[PDB]
């Protein structure tokens, strides 16, 4: 009777159904303030009153377990309270998740919700765009919790919806306590220290809006770090973030477009096994039977036969498929496309073939009975293309014979579009039956393509444009062709969709070609970093921003690595236990963060060995000349990666921070560890009585070794708490003087129950201190020092203690004090295997990892690290400057982002307005907070004066290195039978504005190295709507052919549907992140024009 | 701890001279810096073995009980120091 | 049902006539064990095993208040235990 259980079921009838919307990430997690509400309830059913009649107080709350709530199902929890000790608890199979204290206020005080003053604007941010920033952040919530009306620019003041649900409006409270504070990442709540609620008082705190809706005003204090709305009231709310689940439901799709010949000659060349195996049969199903079988020209001819398919429906038949199988690779060839429905039947003469069943029931069908590997004229057909290689065999393909007549010619290359008109009166007559062909002659620059293959679908008119003439040669008029009645039989007797000549030869753009896997390069500077969090495996090196940029300030200098430490954070970083965010600093962008301390030689080429906050493992380093000691002469590199971290943290443990006096006891936890090396070593140095506790019998014989002056006594059992009994039997029941301890809970109040009179507690673990698991005071009745030792605290500021404890250190290692601990060496290439080893604690002393071998001069200035491959990775330079245009909105603002992540100092956004929305306010102040600045600029860009202004405001603030174009005016819903040449003239401001933006970087734009603009699927695959759309597109690819060709950077990307900014042709939505990773990707391939999509 | 919280921009004080009972101790050290140091000086709150949050210690805290009975019996090398100091 | 309710008598022919013998000053005061005794019967109890087999662990005990025994009356003592927190 006093445990109540409480039923929670989200099917569509019950009452909780609105629990649905809390999906934080991919999961749907019961709130936080869920268990706030049953407990409460609770309460109120113990007292015997109603929930809106009590005023309650919350205190110490802590979370320890996360419920999911599955589908189809139902889960139970039961809570209990103890009136006496005032405490509650709630489990769900008798495990505990949550605990503390809870009781009736019972004297309110109505002062308490008063709103803080800010410590401090016509914009501010609408809900919209606030749950678009919780999506990109992680939060998916729906539309029960999205109570959030309106928010301010920084995210402490704002309204909340009320409707009547404590549970949503709580959750609320805790999304704008977070909106604000800027981590990457989800953090949930872990702790809270009290909440308190007034119903009356929440009651009398409401008011109505003109949309006859009920909300309370909410603000947010950070120095008071207190959340206070309406009649609740949060204080010392405290979050820590979860790993990602890396469900990865977005696989990309990713391709390259391509010009294809129809007649390749002499292909599958540049093989290794097929070059060796033609000897090897001369001398004397397979590889050399099936070499252009598994080549890419059988999936170019796919392509150019689907696109001749009239309709969407295919049916392919397979004759004699008892001895070849290329049944069991076509199927798979055609999955890319989308929208397409595949008939395949398998026909042989011989049924006692096909045994393998199982392969033909992947989608197939079989049965039992134009691809084939001056006949031809009998047959009277028309040979499409000829695939002959070094391996004698030919593959031949023969179209389908439609006879047909009345060739409608109409001329498309000309300006102002005056053709279109033209093009609807062909179009026109249903009653046609006859063939249109569009020309291009004049202007290699067409986007033909896209509008043939988005008219193409049109309904009414599909088949009626028939074909395209486009003369794309891409050459300085180095060719010369032209077409004509005798030219035009050649095309017209084939009837194929696509027939572009190009620079020679006739053929058709393919949008079949594949990609390839990771790219690298010849380095000298980089790092090793997870691809994958969590996994060991996908330890890689990774290219660094060391290379593009070295500024060297006078409080910086750059130290190239031959040696590198591992350590425990290191271990957790990549392993995933521990969270990037933890590491102290500026480190919002995603990098490497793997090492803390390093040995090598600096700029004049002495031997110098250092202590970094991050980024340790890399081939070069750049850090301040506070943090660096010189080697003796009698050390080698390889020790002496070991001395830093380790003697840094002892000293400042033991002589700044315990003050440690000659002829004292000492109790050193795992004395086999590095830091309990050093304390050993500085406290024998010092004379004093040392215990220490150890793992195993091997470590004591190493210590017993390494330390002559420890006799038996000094060592006890670090796998228990007998180590107490051991102190306080040879101390005579007094205990030590200082404690060293690294040890976890039921062995840290072993530890401080060891503690003698004027004793000094010195902890430098951080599990018990990050559960804030409770200490008894009554041990300060001893005249006891407790110590929270933290060596990160000194990389941001206090450089005073710093300097004392680098001169401390420097003292050490001039006497023989600082003794270099015994390491084990793992070369560059087996970093996988050091962070294996490493994971078991096996090993003595200290992993180092040899970057580089040490010469065996003294000093060797001009010391230029080796070349070594790395993954290739894009970074800028902070002395030159990037323009975007149209990224003022969309994925304009999170291509800025990404490309400030990547370290841009200097950026100009065009738009048509101003800044208009809050979101864009926003991210504006955060990167002029930031340093870089930011301009934004009204001018036009399809205007030549409008170009060269904005690339001389551009240049103005530093060397133009790259050019964005994001800018499109969409004119779309507009079938052809409606499409006006005014509307197609107007969707073509990223066709004049690209074209002066070429030529104004060929005039005034030297250093130049990007330039990038955004295309979409309908240029290749084609949409009903979007036939103008396509034209730009496609001739926007066309241009970045020719200045590719030119030699001049240029690179096209095919975008399919972008999610997070808001289905199109059959194709999901892309998230961000793995949109930025593929431009990533994409922005090192060697082609022009790429493409990117997740199929449905 | 508001007062203090407020007019020290939400950084803290460095060092807390603490003579109060439950529920103003917890409030006193939520008033901590970072590298604060805490000095307690009453007894109640310690001769009652409360519960202390060790989460406190990741600001790099320094937790003091100080007694000036200690003095009487035994360690007059700190005794000498704080008689210099008076005079 | 949670809670297990003891009632405390002092009469000659109650099976606690035993506590008679604790009058620490001038009082018959319950004994510190006694509390840990019925604590460990309740977990026994809750548990479904007998006393005698059940090995027990106590940590971090505390007392706040002293129970007084009147020699002519009844005092009750309710116990209550968090399997999943491991409290009383």
């Amino acid at each position: 009777p006093s445990a109540a259980i409480y039923n929670i079921d989200t099917s569509s009838e019950s009452p909780d159904h609105y629990l649905v919307d809390h999906t934080l990430d991919g999961r749907v997690l019961f709130p936080a303030t869920g268990y706030l509400s049953i407990v409460w309830k609770t309460l109120a059913r113990a007292l015997g009153l109603g929930v809106e009649q009590l005023p309650v107080v919350f205190e110490d709350v802590v979370l320890h377990q996360a419920t999911i709530l599955p589908k189809t199902g139902t889960v139970s929890l039961e809570v209990r309270l103890l009136e006496a000790s005032r405490a509650f608890e709630v489990s769900e199979n008798g495990n505990l998740v949550v605990s503390g204290k809870v009781y009736q206020w019972d004297d309110p005080d109505p002062r308490l919700f008063d709103h803080p003053e800010s410590p401090t604007e016509p914009l501010f941010l609408a809900q919209a765009e606030v749950y678009k920033e919780l999506r990109l952040r992680g939060y998916d919530y729906g539309p029960h919790f999205q109570g959030i009306l309106e928010a301010s620019l920084e995210g402490d003041s704002g309204r909340l919806l009320w409707k009547d649900n404590w549970v949503s409006f709580m959750d609320t409270m805790l999304q704008m306590s977070i909106l604000g504070s800027a981590k990457h990442g989800l953090y949930l709540p872990t702790r809270v220290t009290a909440i308190h609620i007034d119903p009356a008082t929440h009651r009398q705190k409401l008011y109505t809006l003109q949309d006859k809706a009920q909300v309370a005003d909410v603000v947010v204090s950070r120095w008071l770090r207190v959340t206070v709305a309406g009649g609740v009231h949060i204080s010392g709310l405290h979050t820590e973030s979860a790993p990602r689940r890396q469900q990865e439901q977005q696989v990309p799709i990713l391709e390259k477009f391509c010009f294809t010949p129809h007649t390749e000659e002499g292909c599958l060349s540049e093989r290794a096994a097929l070059q060796e195996e033609l000897q090897l049969c001369k001398g004397l199903e397979d590889p050399l039977l099936s070499g252009l079988l598994d080549s890419p020209a059988l999936k170019a001819c796919l392509d150019t036969a689907v696109e001749n398919m009239p309709s969407l429906k295919m049916k392919v038949v397979e004759v004699l498929a008892g001895h070849g199988h290329l049944y069991s690779r076509i199927p798979g060839l055609l999955s890319p496309h989308p929208l397409l429905q595949l008939s395949y039947t398998a026909t042989d003469r011989h049924p006692q073939a096909l045994e393998a069943a199982q392969a033909e029931l992947q989608q197939h069908d079989v049965a039992q009975g134009l691809v084939c590997n001056s006949l031809f004229s009998r047959v009277s057909l028309r040979l499409v293309g000829l695939k002959k290689s070094f391996y004698g065999s030919t593959l031949f393909l023969c179209r389908r014979p439609t006879p047909q007549d009345s060739p409608i010619f109409l001329p498309v290359d000309d300006t102002s579009f005056r053709w279109v008109e033209s093009l609807k009166g062909i179009l026109a007559d249903e009653d046609s039956s006859r063939p249109v062909w569009l020309k291009a002659i004049n202007c290699a620059t067409s986007g033909v393509v896209g509008l043939v293959n988005c008219l193409r679908r049109e309904p009414g008119g599909n088949r009626l444009r028939c074909v395209l003439l486009s003369n794309l040669s891409s050459t300085s008029h180095v060719p010369e062709v032209d077409p004509g009645s005798a030219e035009l039989q050649k095309v017209l007797q084939g009837d194929l969709v696509m027939n572009v000549y190009r620079d020679g030869a006739w053929g058709a753009f393919r949008h079949f070609l594949l990609e390839e896997d990771k790219p690298e390069e010849p380095t000298a500077h980089a790092f090793v970093s997870t691809l994958t969090r969590g996994d060991l495996s996908s330890i890689r090196w990774v290219c660094s921003s060391l290379r593009h940029a070295q500024p060297t300030c006078p409080g910086a200098q750059l130290c190239t690595v031959y040696y590198a430490s591992l350590n425990f954070r290191d271990i957790m970083l990549a392993t995933g236990k521990l969270s990037p965010d933890a590491i102290p600093g500026k480190w919002t962008s995603q990098d490497s963060l793997l090492g803390m301390e390093f040995s090598g030689r600096d700029a004049s080429g002495k031997r110098v060995m250092g202590l970094v906050p991050a980024k340790g493992l890399a081939t070069s380093v750049l850090l301040s000349p506070d943090f660096l000691w010189d080697v003796p002469s009698n050390w080698t590199l390889e020790e002496a990666a070991s001395v830093p971290v380790v003697y840094s943290t002892a000293y400042y443990a033991l002589v700044v921070r315990g003050r440690v006096r000659p002829g004292e006891t000492l109790l050193i936890h795992s004395g086999s560890g590095g830091v309990g090396q050093a304390a050993i070593a500085i406290a024998l140095s010092l004379g004093c009585r040392v215990f220490t506790t150890v793992g195993s019998a091997e470590k004591r014989a190493y210590l017993q070794a390494r330390f002559p002056q420890l006799d038996s006594t000094s060592f006890a059992n670090s796998r228990d708490t007998s180590f107490e009994q051991h102190v306080l039997w040879h101390t005579g029941g007094k205990g030590v003087d200082l404690v060293l301890n690294s040890l976890a809970e039921e062995k840290l109040q072993a530890s401080v129950r060891c503690l003698a009179t004027h004793g000094r507690f010195l902890e430098i673990g951080k599990f018990d201190l990050s559960q804030n698991h409770p200490l008894g005071m009554a041990i300060f009745l001893k005249n006891v020092t407790f110590h929270g030792v933290l060596l990160d605290a000194f990389f941001n500021e206090s450089s005073a203690d710093w300097r004392e404890v680098w001169a401390l250190v420097q003292a050490g290692i001039r006497d023989g004090v600082v003794r270099p601990l015994k390491c084990t060496v793992f070369h560059g290439a087996q970093v996988e295997d050091a962070f294996r080893y490493m994971a078991q604690g096996k090993h003595i002393g200290k992993v180092v990892v040899q970057v580089l071998a040490e010469e065996p001069e003294a000093v060797l200035k001009g010391a230029k690290p080796k070349l070594m491959s790395a993954i290739s990775k894009t970074f800028c330079p902070a002395h030159k400057s990037y323009i975007i245009a149209g990224g003022l909105g969309g994925f304009g603002l999170e291509l800025a982002q990404w490309l400030i992540q990547r370290g841009v100092q200097k950026l100009v956004l065009t738009s048509r307005s101003g800044i208009r929305t809050g979101y864009q306010a926003k991210q504006v102040r955060r990167w002029r907070r930031q340093g870089v600045q930011v301009q934004v600029s009204t001018s036009n860009i399809s205007s030549l004066e409008g170009a060269r202004g904005l690339i001389a405001e551009a240049a103005q603030l530093g060397p133009v290195g790259g050019v964005f174009n994001l800018a499109v005016v969409l004119r779309d819903g507009l079938l052809e039978n409606q499409t006006p040449e005014f509307f197609q003239d107007v969707c073509k401001p990223k066709y004049s504005g690209t074209l002066n933006l070429d030529r104004v970087t060929r005039e005034a734009c030297p250093e130049l190295d990007y330039f990038v603009v955004f295309s979409s699927v309908s240029c290749g695959r084609g949409n009903a709507g979007q036939s103008n759309y396509g034209f730009a597109n496609s001739a926007m690819e066309r241009i970045c052919e020719k200045r590719r060709h030119e030699g001049l950077p240029g690179l096209a990307v095919q975008w399919g549907a972008i999610g997070d900014v808001g289905i199109v042709s059959g194709t999901l939505p892309q998230r961000m992140a793995s949109c930025l990773e593929v431009l990533d990707l994409f922005l090192n391939q060697p082609h022009m024009v790429l493409s990117s999509f997740v199929l449905a």
